[PDB]
């Protein structure tokens, strides 16, 4: 094939954030050279020498415009010298298996083509996120460098004839334009690498007994249309044993099905009411990408995902790879619940309290000090790759309830005797004005800061609050050195509770507030009762010290969860 | 998993033939440690500092009890050592795909569960082959090692739990007692690495645009319910665009649907009438383990095995392969028809008749002296690897109908009026008595020998036949060093035309005498002419020159092909 040079005209709004670069899929069909001045840049970051001898992943979760996607990024990475794609088998590859196999294979890096939970389809929105050698994604100092490129570039090399076909296995290779080297496409079995990988982790053959012996565990899994269906299929149903029933919605579709492929009660409320008639022992849903997990126990019983890595961490050594690797170190996001510093404070291991964002969690890992780690917002994993895995936090749990032989209740319920309940509650105030929300962080930030705020009290029934720590979050990372400032609120109060701060959408005429409340409670008559009956007294303070309702006019929240 | 010896007692009946242990499925379920002895004793032949760093690839055409031997083959190869074996998934794997596998991998050799042309099923046939290195068949030194030992084996070992899942892609490796090694199973995707290596040989576009585009030439592949099925839909239909429609019976059955998998004009007589409608252009069938082929043009024109290989010969230059490559010469079995002859000798490439039996080719192949070479037994193939290849065959003439533009009788007429047709029919005398067989064999041998018989003239209707050459066919390898002696009786005519015998018989049911008719015709008008009359006098001559019909009793052939 011949190759082509495109004079082009550079794009300003072009910036790639950690989770790659997000738009509308309008935006990148209509703007002539949108996608193909972004994916130059992503390849112009490599050194013109080190293409041909490297190899670059790529794969999406199967939604609108992926397939055209991915046929641009051939086009433009031959052109550029590149010398072998590793591509999914349709373009079909998880944001876990892209992370699997880069470490796997060396790769030189990966491009992996989702907006994780964000919808797909003609009006939905559509990514590039750009991930490294290490199988994470790109950090600031890379991004910056694909940013600068991707406003400053005057052309793009493509090969205009070249045509792929994404669906056969196989190697397929192409003769340039009087060039020396063919260039190399590898079209890989979408989860073969992935499951080979988990294989190793975790004890396929206690599992195969658990999910198809007599005496089996009933479950049922809910990949919301998304990448992860095949994964369910192949690996839960095809060789671990549990009936094609068990993996409900597992079939990929371009626009999920008309529905957001994001783990929580109200979009996977299907899943919810299957659970409820008390049919099924386990219960699970799953994101776009397959990187984050809800897990459900019978009869509804919701399991917290901050609960969930203090479970996972109090039964570690449940699961092969733990027990062969050992447990270098736990960590936690700074709003995620105090339940897993319990764990690591009773089993003598270290615990790290790190910014929102899986790159502290990923620096953690590479320095050897990261074993288990878990995030609020639906994300437990571990260092096996550096992104964050649904799956693997299913099968993680699908092998504690194995080795125990108890009910996903009946666990939590003995963990929660063991180390206390920590109560918890995230409040989301969506579409809230940028002025009135950062006066309200201002304000709360220089009453905090008074000399006399620590020792205070707050009551608001029976048990009394007392202050004992009060700051603003920052983060001294220990790898890069990097410092990150200003990541939330925190009122730490001497019983072990917290209140928690964070003004996620910042700069912006529409600011997102996220509070989250962490009431601990040891009073074994308190731990089974309803959460939010049980942190009111420390959400009413909350309001109050913050006069939220005064300076956003909300008197309830958009979202709780 | 535990390593146990099991005691055991040997069998004078293990005999490897030349294309490995054919035989009925009774004797391998039926007798105790059958199948056990004979893997054993192939395994046995690896010498044992060598058996860690080796690797064995294992796959069959599906039909009955292959599963049960594969599960064999794993137990009995992990117990005595062996590092690794590479499995087609479902344990289907065809010949060619396994001599591909063999020879890309570097493996010590393979094992194939597959009897052919042979039928499948409780009461069908079953075989043990085994391939060496270089991807070809056991040679005579090793199937009669392999013989020596399974005749006086006393004891063998095996890993009894051990129980790997076909159906799963990937990397399984499992512990054995006393081992610091683990043991590996690959299962690989059965059409993968074969298919990588036929988009190498032949031009995929052009036959993309051969079968999908505006012409879109109509063609009909029955794969008989053997292996080859899943390589016809796979790269036939969805890599080169096919109908679905032109996969006919292209599923892989343990009873081949209660028929033999036979590309012949007795056994694959649907094909035929189904060609036979003026619909098809080009229509083609397969055997068991996929190395043989039937090529049926437009209305059923049947183009006969020994003709076939000089067409490709003729336009070998049509296909990539062999334009990079070369042809270093050109072979056939002694049997086989003049016609390939007829293009050798017009060009300065050499020419080699060899025994009946595709292990001499392979010598000729390894010491870089063959290119194409094929069977009139619908064997065609090259050095691409070391076995036939069916599905390599069909796409050769796929190759030379996109390049020609023409009709495949239009190209057999072009062919037979440039070298001349060299007519040619299989006539089978199935089962004559030993005494009456061996006397004719006798009698017409020392009538060859006769000091006035070269020279003599025969007539019959209206050629003329002098005999030019009178022998008994004897062979010496050039690379092996043997002499295989009496091979058939050889009566040739001095204008090109010849008559082959072949008594191949048994010390058990009878003897079968195999008629070969060879005429050539080199005039204009009579080459359109049928076969069965332009056939007729030498026919009559082979009858009334051997006495056939007077010491056999046979009026008419038993078999014709
Ligand atoms: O045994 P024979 O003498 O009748 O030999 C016949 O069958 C053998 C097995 O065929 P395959 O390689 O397809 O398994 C062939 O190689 C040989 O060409 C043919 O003459």
């Amino acid at each position: 094939v011949k190759i082509v040079t495109v004079k082009t005209k550079a794009y300003p709004d072009q910036k790639p954030g950690t989770s790659g670069l997000r738009k509308r899929v309008k935006v990148f069909q209509s703007s002539t050279n949108y996608a193909e001045n972004f994916i130059q840049s992503i390849i112009s970051t490599v050194e013109p020498a080190q293409r041909q001898e490297a190899t670059l992943v790529v794969g999406g979760d199967g939604r609108f415009y992926m397939k055209e996607a991915i046929q641009l990024i051939v086009r433009i990475a031959a052109a550029n010298g590149i010398g072998r794609l590793v591509i999914g088998q349709n373009g079909i590859l998880s944001t876990p298996a892209v992370s699997c196999i880069i470490r796997k294979i060396k790769a030189i890096g990966g491009i992996i083509l989702t907006a994780s939970h964000n919808p797909g389809g003609p009006n939905g929105d559509f990514g590039i996120k750009f991930n490294i050698s290490n199988g994470g994604p790109a950090p600031e100092a890379i991004t910056d460098k694909i940013f600068q490129i991707s406003k400053t570039i005057e052309e793009y090399a493509i090969c205009p004839d070249l045509k792929v076909d994404l669906g056969v296995l196989g190697k397929q290779q192409f003769d340039l334009e009087n060039k020396f080297k063919p260039f190399t496409v590898e079209i890989v079995d979408s989860v073969e690498a992935y499951a080979t990988m988990l294989r190793n982790i975790f004890d396929f053959n206690a599992l195969k007994e658990l999910l198809s012996g007599p005496n089996r565990l009933k479950i049922r899994i809910d990949a919301m249309h998304g990448v992860v269906g095949p994964y369910v299929k192949k690996i839960l149903c095809e060789e671990l044993g549990a009936p094609a029933n068990s993996a409900v919605n597992c079939v990929p579709l371009e626009d999920f099905g008309g529905h957001h492929p994001d783990p929580n009660l109200t979009y996977a409320a299907d899943l919810v009411e299957t659970m409820k008639s008390g049919e099924h022992d386990f219960g699970a849903a799953f994101d776009g990408d397959g990187d984050r997990n809800m897990i459900l126990g019978k009869h509804g019983f919701f399991v917290n995902p901050s609960d969930s890595v203090a479970v996972i961490a109090a039964n570690i050594f449940s699961i092969p790879y733990f027990q062969q690797t050992g447990v270098r170190g736990f960590a936690r996001s700074m709003p995620t619940s105090g339940a897993l510093d319990r764990v690591a404070n009773a089993t003598k291991i270290a615990l790290y309290e790190t910014p929102t964002g899986w790159k502290f969690f990923g620096n953690l890992m590479d320095a050897s000090k990261l074993s288990l780690c878990g995030e609020e917002s639906f994300g437990t994993g571990s260092d096996h790759i550096r992104e964050k895995d649904g799956l693997w936090a299913v099968l993680a749990w699908l092998s504690i309830l194995a080795t125990r032989k108890q009910s996903v209740e009946d666990i939590l319920k003995d963990h929660w005797h063991k180390f206390g309940r920590n109560f918890f509650t995230r409040y989301d105030y969506e579409e809230v004005e940028a002025e009135g929300a950062t006066k309200m962080m201002k304000d709360l930030e220089a009453l905090m800061f008074d000399r006399s705020f620590v020792g205070k009290q707050f009551s608001a029934n029976d048990k009394v609050y007392t202050v004992e720590k009060a700051d603003n979050f920052e983060y001294h990372d220990p790898v890069d050195g990097s410092v990150s400032k200003n990541q939330g609120l925190r009122l730490i109060f001497a019983d072990g509770s917290r209140i928690i701060f964070r003004l996620s959408g910042t700069g912006s005429a529409g600011a997102t507030i996220r509070l989250y409340i962490d009431s601990y409670e040891k009073d074994n008559a308190k731990i089974n009762q309803d959460p939010q009956v049980m942190l009111a007294p420390l959400i009413s303070i909350a309001l109050k010290v913050s006069q939220l309702q005064e300076r956003t006019g909300r008197t309830a929240p958009t979202v709780i969860t």
